[PDB]
């Protein structure tokens, strides 16, 4: 399997979903699907460039250069574990950024903790991961769904819904979030018509059946609480197309969906009215400058880039598509920054600041790695990381609590019709530390 | 480093048994385990060792090939089990794995083993989840999935015309998957569940207290309590019943975690009295006791845990506070592990898979030939998925498409057989849909 290498005195690992998860037919081979941009190439590229900026910043880790080993998770548990094994055999991997998904992160954490390797996630939101007896070497730069689910329960109350349906994605994210939503909503007098679950990669038939099952609760249960992966919502949408059910349901979705266009593209009419929750994360300015200048002929250090470029533009590079890649192709056309970019970048910084701090205490008057950090002791790195206190890429303070969690907040999107045949995500409200505010 | 039981051979098979109890909150992070276990540890270790000896002595099965083993301690814990499982894969190669016992532990081990093409055969992991061959391709078992045990438990509730029961399951894949099967089966059968609860087996005294208090508030409408539970969870409850004195007000309908296990009820019998349990049908293995009971701490070094076990079992110290008398013997208070036959069938399955492979790849030869050097794990899987032989008790062992085996349950009753005497009474049976009591 392909890997992205950056040399250094210290090597940080990372798992990003450079390709989609395998299909039912190629699962056991663990042959992954198509190359991903926002969730893959962009995060890979973020990783490499953040490391450059840190290595160029003399305030942070002076005379030490951070290198990395970036690996493909395919958003899949087998693939991520396989790849995590490559991290632990046995120059060492000091800590790992990612992976994206709660149940995948858990599987990864189960391996890493046996090797005292701190792991810092940027999108794994499940409450389960707050348990430090079970997941001691796991931390994250996002809040847990104790709050997200709370926000979803609060949106239901605000709009005066007492009767809803529930769908969650199979696996720890959906399962655990929906548990929280089911519990909170029962105390607050909200009835759940039925709770359904489905895997994001189920066939059209499974989704069709789920859609028919949801119609049986019409007209009372037209709102569907979806603690769902983006690809589960898309499945629901496409099933609505096949069954001609556009305008029957209002989907209330969690962060798997947020403001993701790949979820709704091609299926806007069936999604319109949708309410989604997004974790507050501003664009990082300096990412686009770097990224939109990248060229397939000279971006060798990212070994998936040529594959991605050819996919994006549907062309062959003069280094199977029916055309050749034009010289004037640029990413600035239709560019959309990954909604979680700031989290990725902040996760990478936590690791660096964790390392820098350790260095200051264990190497008090020395420049670089002194014997006491040769080699780095994971248990002390975790102590250092657990006391994370810094200013983020976007100017917020990033701090960890005793559970390895981080404060955050949410934007509430409505997916609106903005005029004939044109739809978009519109910020309509927010949720922060218990307070819902709508426009 | 962790202690291992070794036996040499041309083909090495791995095994996972809970030789010690799980970490006690909190020796958890250091992964230090607790007290040594007899039925679930030492006896299984011993069955593994002796079964291989018996196979190596049988000339109809793998002639000229010596089967060895690497037997490791799981402590019935996901982290320890995974930790030990890495020792199997780094990198003589381990060809197959027997165990571990618990479903969520077996899941963790299967996720690693599938990556290295190493077949896994379980003796006691019963969760429906494990039937999914897309997630768990390299996993098989010699016991039926809890699809049947759940259905059986529902049928027991109906048999006594109960319409309102409480539910408790052990945190983990076994309890959660089995209770879900039970809830989505009883709701259709018109049975109501007052409240569903859950708990870790290693949860403190304080934790079980809270649970029981909650259960007491569910009374007196729900005295019957469906427990898709590990034995220690059941024990946990009984110990909480003692601390409160709520004994004789609950009826516990337990799954195979409890079954006919004395280590669950020992010391808390009157708290348990009345209880009903489901046990997988597994007859005692005659030859096992013959071999086992003859073992001596001075002469049984191949089992590295045995001296620890001997010393713990008899509360004495061996010569190389009180000194161990030479008269001590296991024949006293001996109880054979209830799932013993399943361990033994699992090993024989591995053995038979290896043998069938050997006949097609090494046709006119006795022994490991070049074409099985090394052993293709994908081919071992192929061969084991065609498992069909006659078991130690005499039944036919056969894997379905999902790598599952057929089985059946006995229904136990825990009751007083006179002033201060209590025992498990075989009160019925369940077999392929049909429940029978008398
Ligand atoms: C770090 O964060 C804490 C909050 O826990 C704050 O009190 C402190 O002022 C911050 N940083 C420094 C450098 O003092
Ligand atoms: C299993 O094998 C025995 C003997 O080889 C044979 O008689 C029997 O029909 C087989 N059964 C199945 C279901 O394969
Ligand atoms: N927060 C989700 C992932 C959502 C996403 O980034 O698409 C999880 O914990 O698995
Ligand atoms: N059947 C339980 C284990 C019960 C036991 O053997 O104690 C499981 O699959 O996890
Ligand atoms: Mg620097
Ligand atoms: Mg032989
Ligand atoms: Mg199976």
């Amino acid at each position: 399997r392909v890997v992205a290498h950056m040399p250094g005195d210290i090597i940080i690992g990372a798992l990003f979903s450079v390709h989609h998860q395998p299909t039912v037919d190629k699962v056991h081979e663990r042959k992954c699907g198509a190359v991903r941009e926002q969730y893959g190439i962009q995060r890979v590229e973020a990783m490499l460039h953040t490391l450059e900026r840190i290595n160029s910043d003399p305030t942070l880790l002076p005379n030490i250069t951070l290198g990395c080993e970036i690996r493909d998770s395919c958003w899949h548990s087998a693939v991520a574990l396989e790849q995590s094994i490559e991290f632990i055999r046995d120059k060492p991997i000091v800590g790992v950024i990612g992976p994206g998904s709660s149940s995948v992160a858990i599987q990864v954490q189960n391996l890493l903790q046996l090797f005292n390797i701190p792991q810092i996630a940027y999108s794994a939101t499940s409450m389960d991961l707050s348990d430090k007896t079970l997941f001691k070497y796991f931390m994250r730069v996002v809040p847990s769904d104790a709050q997200q689910a709370r926000a979803m329960v609060d949106i239901v109350k605000r709009y005066n819904w007492t009767y809803v349906s529930a769908v969650h994605t199979e696996g720890n994210y959906g399962e655990s979030g929906m548990e929280a939503f089911k519990d909170m909503s029962a105390k607050e007098g909200i009835s759940i018509a039925h709770s359904y679950k489905i895997y994001s990669n189920a066939g059209e038939q499974s989704f069709d059946k789920l859609l028919k099952k949801l119609t049986s609760h019409l007209p009372k249960a037209r709102v569907v609480a979806c603690f769902c992966e983006g690809m589960t919502v898309r499945g629901l949408l496409m099933a609505m197309r096949r069954l001609g059910l556009a305008g029957e349901f209002l989907l209330l979705g969690s962060d798997g969906w947020a403001d993701r266009y790949d979820v709704t593209d091609g299926y806007q009419r069936e999604a319109v009215g949708g309410i989604t929750i997004k974790l507050q994360s501003p664009d990082v300015k300096w990412f686009d400058d770097y990224y939109l200048k990248l060229r397939p002929e000279t971006n060798h250090r990212n070994p998936w880039f040529q594959e991605f470029w050819q996919h994006r533009f549907q062309c062959r590079l003069e280094g199977k598509y029916n055309k050749t890649c034009n010289s004037s192709l640029t990413l600035k056309t239709h560019h959309v920054q990954d909604s979680k970019m700031g989290f990725v970048i902040n996760a990478i910084y936590s690791m660096a600041y964790g390392l820098h701090n350790m260095q200051m205490s264990l190497c008090p008057g020395y420049a670089g790695l002194c014997d006491a950090m040769k080699p780095i002791d994971g248990r002390k790195l975790l102590e250092s990381l657990m006391k994370t206190n810094f200013t983020g890429v976007s100017g917020d303070t990033i701090l960890f609590d005793e559970n390895g969690d981080s404060p955050g907040r949410y934007e509430i999107m409505n997916f609106k019709e903005m005029g004939k045949d044109y739809f978009d995500y519109i910020n309509v409200g927010s949720w922060d530390n218990g307070e819902l505010k709508m426009d």
